[PDB]
């Protein structure tokens, strides 16, 4: 079946809880696989110890720049960037999991979890999953963002992995 993965998130070292995500390998296998492997760390790099660097209330929480920690970097399991797989899945509401990018065919490791419907991103960002459990944890992360996207506390994926 589709992978089930998790992110354990803290704020200045205090645990907020666990976000559980379904990855839609049945629709975007290559994008799902990238994220799955970056959660387990099996390629020798990934999300563990990296941050939510851009958190905008009423929009989204963005993470996955485990190279520069600031929204400039990241890399995929394939290489630095990989193509847009398809745009079949849409930004239908809160809890959508989607790839951040710097334009067409620039997927790396950065991603976002939506806290509203972000339909203006449809056909521009590859959606590849959604939140199964821990939307309340996402809402806690969101609480530490700002309209600038800067966070008021350091928000860290302390652990991550695959459940099934
Ligand atoms: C809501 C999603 O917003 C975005 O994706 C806005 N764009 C960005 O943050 N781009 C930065 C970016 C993304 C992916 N790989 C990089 N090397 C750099
Ligand atoms: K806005
Ligand atoms: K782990």
């Amino acid at each position: 079946g589709n992978p089930l993965v998790y992110l354990d998130v803290d704020a200045n070292g205090k645990p907020l809880g666990r976000v559980v995500l379904e990855l839609k390998a049945d629709v975007v296998p290559k994008t799902a696989e990238n994220f799955r492997a970056l959660c387990t760390g099996e390629k020798g790099f990934g999300y563990k110890g990296s941050t939510f660097h851009r958190v905008i209330p009423s929009f989204m929480c963005q993470a996955g720049d485990f190279t520069n920690h600031n929204g400039t970097g990241g890399k995929s399991i394939y290489g630095s960037r990989f193509p847009d797989e398809n745009f079949t899945l849409k930004h239908v509401g809160p809890g959508v999991l989607s790839m951040a990018n710097a334009g067409p065919n620039t997927n790396g490791s950065q991603f976002f979890i939506c806290t509203i419907k972000t339909d203006w991103l449809d056909g521009k960002h590859v959606v590849f999953g959604h939140v199964i459990e821990g939307m309340d944890v996402v809402k806690k992360i969101e609480s530490f963002g700002s309209k600038s996207g800067r966070t008021s506390k350091k928000i860290v994926i302390t652990d991550c992995g695959q459940l099934s």
